[PDB]
DNA sequence: GAAGGGGGGCTATAAAAGGGGGTGGGGGCGCGTTCGTCCTCACTCTCTTCCGCATCGCTGATCGAGAATCCCGGTGCCGAGGCCGCTCAATTGGTCGT
């Protein structure tokens, strides 16, 4: 996390409660959009320091997350990839991945190119799995993502 | 007109002077064959935009078929026209007691 990032007390409390010890605890953090939930997610990734997967409910959110990661973290643009049907960044070429539940949770036949990344995603283990707007997660298709992706801790 | 004869100019030679034109020298330029270029165009060959199917949030609408009514069988009641049993009440009378 670049020192430009400013962390508010409630944000710090939520992170301290999530990182009660040297081991990250899985669970849900409820913060308003104006409260900078994105920064907490980025901070958690910077804390875990391991390969992480961010999933948004829309392509607009995926764009927002990319901007926020660049805005708040030392990570370079090439190190971030937005695995999406509409756009390609050679996800296998970098460690940080961003996508959507509609893509990974997709029930119908995958495109040959998207299948390449998904198999790489399936085989790799994710240290942190950030889920945005998790109120949608209990959906029958979206919850499948949790069985498809292998993640050590999910926030 | 036929033709020959005479006078004068040309021709050369030297020399100087100062000046203009006659000449060929180098020259600029336009013209023009030659050529490819930059270029339009009309063929058309790739990046791109975008239509498609399933899913979400939340609700309504259709749906079959278990079930609110409708309906089968019992209660009884009182409806109905039998009828009898029997009583009472209406009638007569006399009797006679209170």
């Amino acid at each position: 996390l670049k020192p430009t990032a400013v962390l508010r007390p409630y944000q710090e409390k939520s992170l301290r409660k999530m990182f009660g010890n040297g081991r990250a605890r899985s669970g849900v953090i409820v913060l308003p959009c104006g409260a900078g939930k994105s920064l907490v997610g980025v901070t958690a990734a910077c804390t875990v320091r391991k390969r992480c997967l961010v999933l948004g409910n829309s392509a607009v959110s995926v764009e927002q997350w990319k901007a926020q990661f660049k805005m708040w973290s030392t990570i370079d643009d090439s190190q971030i990839c937005r695995f999406t049907s509409d756009a390609k960044d050679k996800p296998i070429g970098c460690s940080v991945a961003i996508s959507t539940y509609s893509m990974l949770g997709h029930t119908t036949k995958r495109s040959w190119e998207a299948e390449r990344v998904m198999e790489w995603l399936k085989t790799q283990e994710w240290g942190l799995m950030i889920l945005d707007e998790v109120h949608t997660i209990p959906a029958k298709m979206f919850r499948r993502v949790l069985t498809i992706v292998q993640a050590h801790c999910k926030l």
